[PDB]
């Protein structure tokens, strides 16, 4: 249960079980490596998990979001997790702040901006 990796974490946030999201604090404390880091976002785009919670929300809840919010900031870069957008020429600037306005949900736009959210973000 200690083995972490990409499609595990995106599975889980996919679902929204939050009873699954313990553990991360353990891996992340002893690999000493942030989220943030290009490992755990999808080499293409630059997708992080922030993106694929909220892409997929049942009837506008996603419990996996506010734990998340606080294994990132409880230990992460100057910009944790939230400061992060897609890299690709495509998508390029394009943050979960704009992901969660165009889900027209008002309740994660308050979850985003409440912990720190540049509101700025040229896409």
């Amino acid at each position: 249960p200690n083995r972490f990796d990409r499609d595990r974490l995106f599975s889980v946030v996919s679902r929204g079980v939050p009873e699954e999201l313990t553990g991360l604090l353990e891996y992340l404390r002893r690999t000493s490596k942030y989220l943030t880091d290009s490992a755990y976002t999808e080499g293409s785009t630059g997708k992080t998990c922030l993106m694929k919670a909220v892409l997929n929300l049942q009837d506008g809840v996603n419990a996996c979001i506010l734990p998340l919010l606080q294994i990132d900031r409880d230990s992460g870069n100057p910009q944790p997790l939230v400061n992060a957008q897609c890299t690709d020429e495509f998508y390029r600037g394009h943050s979960a702040l704009h992901i969660a306005i165009e889900k027209r949900s008002l309740w994660c736009v308050k979850l985003l901006v409440e912990n720190g959210a540049n509101v700025h973000i040229r896409a």
